[PDB]
């Protein structure tokens, strides 16, 4: 790997990760983008150098560092027109943030329109030299990150507004398509007798995936950067933008075993070795697995996850037991999603800049009705009741700036106010569900809250949770370079966006 | 009403059933098309006079008489390029068929592309002078037919390939839109103390509807033209192309009560009186209801329906207990649906004409792989396992030429080989379901089997069940007028289709 200090150069290039050549957005010459690493406490200084030349995939860009709280550096969070104006082609912009109090598996991606789907996405790991789970595994390194990515042969802006799944699923940036000539599968090497911490990261633009490894079980020790009690499972449904670490004990006979990541829809199954990669024990022949899958007997259920460290749920143990309860009503009108009867339209002036300029009340912030102003140091409860009025469910919603307690998970009618998992992306399930979260407002600034299906986000499925507006300016000093972004951006010709 | 002998003139016209004026396809100057009636045993002679002028809504046409078996008149069934070539504009074509052995609630619609969605659809009732349910009701007439229709402001060929619901729901051809000026609601008049046989018919192009009447229950006595044991319910989910008769006892206080037909998706609910009509007791003021709905305590479940007359299930009481078992595998690739890896593409030469010309084996019939050849006088079992690979579920599949036993309903894991309902359209449910039907091949000819969501049909979600190919010509003599259709049609300029 690279980091915690690194240049990240954005270019357009031809890639063929599934055998099919297409133009993409790449970072330091690759997609998925390079693994960034550091250790808990590190200061990351990631200098984003925009050399993009292709307007169809957007020459402007903005990067979000998914999972990091950005406390005191809200201007670095990334969402275009919420936390910054986009960077322009031929300019650079330094993200500079510290990670005092987190460690785990993260990722980073474009947060402008659907650009991450065209390739600007990769994994990001912060190691804990005092990891409480260290004794559970031997080996944890660049070679134990596993990324999943949906890959499309037609560019995000050129295909359907809402594609029906992708052409291939890439595991560690490789995967096969339905087509006559099989391309190369990714191979993840292990030595028999060792235990691995695999760090599974969904870089998906849209579908969720069901991930399993033939003949092996997986002990989950982390979810979305939060340490968990160990939970042994044999299958994991992982939604866009989620992470898990799981320990794999390579204690099976030296062989090749299929690693499977079956998307929820699109080109499903494993015919011809699609949606697959290869776990290869050292000394197994260099051929495809012939291992066989079985029906899971212990599939992951989110209600079975619990934080390793006690993490009290904000507020009091009843529906509405908090300072500010919010129920989000989803709708859709064929082209745009809505939350409480508003589709998000990104404003000219980034929300953070509006707030720094003196707009502190919801009524004064734009887009009107999509920006919620929350009091500081308070408990918040948000429910996302699923509905057929919001197709493409289950929508995985993501809240910037925090980890939330999932007091009610999809597929469950239990409320858990005791020891629920905390995470940052949560499936909001299917009609009948009423997935409910809590968090405390301990992080002054405007934070995005949106579906992480990037096609839905781009069609307006988002609101902004602006907490502690009166202390936002003091809490989040902006660097001059950040103040320069809007004047550069607003000067661009439309053909250079 | 009109029939059993009638002219049905097809024109284009401007209509505004929900307050919004648009060009449509109308029959005898109206949409929904006029109620056709006769009595069991009648010979229907429906002369379809095509005076359509608008190519965007198709100037050619073909009509199907939904629910009728057409035994010995397969050439009259209607599906374009399965049973006939379309009629041309400036020509007429006589459908002439008998109904010796059926009576109940039916409907008729264009069976060319998506034309019925642009307005060519209406109800069709065959009364039974010896109806076994006659003593259950007092009044059964033109005024007790209730039709449901999804209505779109943009024409079928001009809007989305797969629309997200309709703009309004019309009940008896009237209904409101979301818009500032409420248009007129339909009013269904009853006199207190009388009992009505209401004949509910879904003319839907796509969504299913949940139908209820405030303060009243509904005793189902017929499903898809099959008499049932009486089943009292307080809500009915009715899928596209299904019918029910239910008896309503007008025994509530003289008032206005809301009639509700809530589509599965689109503009849902009842704000502003959308998706509604008015049951008005004679002497109630001429105003909107203020009645209130309640959660159903006895919603219809299909497994609760049973034929009034014992109807033995074909074959023997186990999975695969039949002469020819068939499992249909659904898929979708973003624009086209597939069944067993074939999308239906309608052939130049109608399937029936191919068969009359001497093609009798599946291998010789086109489109290859979409035409199944079934032996005569045999038991057939077909399963339609639901899958996310076929979005837009639950798909209501329809089999021409017969009524089938629904041995396994959606939402149910029971197999009923004893007294299951027989019907002709069945919801194939949601992933997890494996809806299964049986029928006997007692009706020589090619019969269509397809999703009755018209957008899906048009995107290829259909196969042809060609039974008794060797006796099809003998069983189904064709009139000269029918033999003339293809030469007229094949001579048309493309701008006159
Ligand atoms: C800027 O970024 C754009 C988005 O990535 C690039 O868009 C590309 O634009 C080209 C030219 O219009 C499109 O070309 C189409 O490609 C297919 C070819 O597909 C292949 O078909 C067989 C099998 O499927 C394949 O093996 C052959 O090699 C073909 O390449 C054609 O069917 C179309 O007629 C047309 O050629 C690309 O599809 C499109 N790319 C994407 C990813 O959407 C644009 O080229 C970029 N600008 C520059 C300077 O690179
Ligand atoms: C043949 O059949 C076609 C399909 O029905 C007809 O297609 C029509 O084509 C016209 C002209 O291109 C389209 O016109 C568009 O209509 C809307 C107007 O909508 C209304 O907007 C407000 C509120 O929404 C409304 O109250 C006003 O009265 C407007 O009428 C415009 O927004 C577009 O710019 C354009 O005018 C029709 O939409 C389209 N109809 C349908 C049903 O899709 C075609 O006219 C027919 N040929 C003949 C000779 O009648
Ligand atoms: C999903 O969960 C949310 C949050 O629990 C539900 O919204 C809440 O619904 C409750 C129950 O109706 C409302 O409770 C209150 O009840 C009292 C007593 O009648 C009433 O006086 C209050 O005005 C209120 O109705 C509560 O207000 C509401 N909370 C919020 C923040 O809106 C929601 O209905 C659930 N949605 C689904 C589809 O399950
Ligand atoms: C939906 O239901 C259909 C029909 O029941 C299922 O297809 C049938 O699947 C069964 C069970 O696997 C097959 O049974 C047979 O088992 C014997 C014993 O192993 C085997 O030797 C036979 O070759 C056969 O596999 C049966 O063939 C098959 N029937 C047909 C017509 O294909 C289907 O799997 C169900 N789908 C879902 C998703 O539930
Ligand atoms: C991995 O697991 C599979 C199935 O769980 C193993 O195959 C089973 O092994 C038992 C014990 O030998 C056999 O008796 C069963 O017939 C097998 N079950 C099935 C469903 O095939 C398999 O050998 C293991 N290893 C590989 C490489 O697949
Ligand atoms: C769905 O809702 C969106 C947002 O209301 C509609 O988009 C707006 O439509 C009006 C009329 O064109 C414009 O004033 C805005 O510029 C639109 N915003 C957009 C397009 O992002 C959209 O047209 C609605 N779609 C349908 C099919 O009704
Ligand atoms: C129709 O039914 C509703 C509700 O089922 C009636 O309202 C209920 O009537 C009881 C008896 O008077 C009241 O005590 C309850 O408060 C009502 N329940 C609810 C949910 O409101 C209603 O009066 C009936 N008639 C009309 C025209 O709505
Ligand atoms: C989905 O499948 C359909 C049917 O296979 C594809 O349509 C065919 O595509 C090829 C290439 O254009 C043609 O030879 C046929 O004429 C097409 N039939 C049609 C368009 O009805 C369709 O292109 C596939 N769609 C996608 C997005 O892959
Ligand atoms: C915020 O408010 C609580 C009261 O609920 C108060 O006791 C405390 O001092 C504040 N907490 C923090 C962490 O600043
Ligand atoms: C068809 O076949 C059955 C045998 O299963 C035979 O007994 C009978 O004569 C035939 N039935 C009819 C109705 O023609
Ligand atoms: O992550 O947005
Ligand atoms: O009915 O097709
Ligand atoms: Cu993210
Ligand atoms: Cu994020
Ligand atoms: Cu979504
Ligand atoms: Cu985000
Ligand atoms: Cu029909
Ligand atoms: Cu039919
Ligand atoms: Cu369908
Ligand atoms: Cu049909
Ligand atoms: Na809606
Ligand atoms: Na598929
Ligand atoms: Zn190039
Ligand atoms: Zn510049
Ligand atoms: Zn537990
Ligand atoms: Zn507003
Ligand atoms: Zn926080
Ligand atoms: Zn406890
Ligand atoms: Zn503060
Ligand atoms: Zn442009
Ligand atoms: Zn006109
Ligand atoms: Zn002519
Ligand atoms: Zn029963
Ligand atoms: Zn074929
Ligand atoms: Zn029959
Ligand atoms: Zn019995
Ligand atoms: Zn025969
Ligand atoms: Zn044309």
């Amino acid at each position: 790997a690279i980091g915690p200090v690194a240049d990240l150069t954005l270019t357009n290039a031809q890639v063929s990760p599934d055998g099919f050549a297409r133009e993409a957005v790449v970072v330091n010459g690759i997609t998925p983008a390079p693994l960034i690493t550091g250790n808990k406490g590190d200061r990351f200084q990631l200098n984003v150098i925009d050399q993009l030349t292709n307007h169809t995939m957007l020459k402007t860009s903005s990067i979000h560092w998914h999972g990091f709280f950005q406390q005191g550096t809200n201007w670095a969070d990334g969402p275009a027109f919420v936390n910054q104006c986009p960077i322009a082609s031929g300019h650079s912009f330094l993200y500079d943030f510290q990670v005092p109090d987190q460690a785990g598996t993260f990722w980073y991606h474009s947060h402008l329109s659907t650009q991450y789907c065209d390739g600007l996405r990769g994994p990001f790991v912060v190691y804990d030299p005092n990891d409480p789970h260290a004794s559970l595994y031997d080996i944890d390194n660049d070679d134990t990150v596993i990324t999943l990515a949906d890959w499309y042969h037609v560019a995000a802006k050129l295909g359907p507004r809402f594609p029906f799944g992708s052409d291939s699923t890439l595991i560690n940036g490789l995967g096969r398509t339905t087509g006559i000539a099989p391309s190369d599968l990714a191979v993840i090497k292990v030595t028999q007798g060792k235990r691995y911490r695999f760090r599974l990261v969904s870089l998906s633009c849209d579908p969720n995936h069901t991930f399993s490894i033939d003949n092996h079980t997986m002990t989950i020790i982390e979810a979305d950067s939060i340490n968990t009690q160990p939970l042994e499972v044999d299958s994991i449904q992982i939604f866009a933008a989620q992470r898990y670490s799981f320990v794999l004990d390579a204690s099976q006979p030296v062989d090749n075993y299929w690693i499977r990541a079956n998307p929820a829809f699109g080109n499903t199954g494993f015919a011809g070795g699609i949606n697959s990669a290869i776990l290869r024990y050292d000394g197994a022949p260099e051929i495809e697995p012939t291992s066989v899958q079985t029906t899971p007997t212990k599939p992951l259920n989110e209600v079975d996850l619990h934080p390793l460290s006690p993490m009290p749920v904000p507020g009091s143990p009843e529906p509405g037991g908090v300072d500010k309860p919010l129920n989000l009503v989803f709708n859709f009108n064929g082209t745009n999603f809505f939350i409480n009867d508003h589709t998000f339209v990104p404003p000219s002036v980034p929300v953070l800049l509006q707030i720094l300029s003196g707009a502190q009340a919801a009524q004064d912030l734009v887009p009107e009705g999509s920006v919620f102003v929350l009091p500081s140091n308070s408990s918040i409860e948000i429910s996302f009741p699923a509905t057929a009025n919001a197709p493409g469910f289950p929508h995985p919603f993501h809240l910037h700036g925090h980890a939330f307690a999932v007091v009610r998970s999809a597929g469950s009618s239990v409320y858990n106010y005791d020891n629920p998992i905390f995470r940052d992306v949560v499936s909001t399930g299917q009609p009948g569900d009423n997935v409910t979260i809590r968090f405390e407002t301990n992080n002054p600034g405007p934070w995005f809250l949106h579906c992480h299906i990037d096609f839905h986000l781009d069609a307006g499925f988002a609101v902004v949770m602006a907490e502690d507006t009166p202390d936002t300016k003091a809490a989040n000093p902006v660097p001059q370079a950040w103040s320069d972004l809007c004047p550069i951006y607003d000067a661009l010709d439309p053909s250079d966006l």
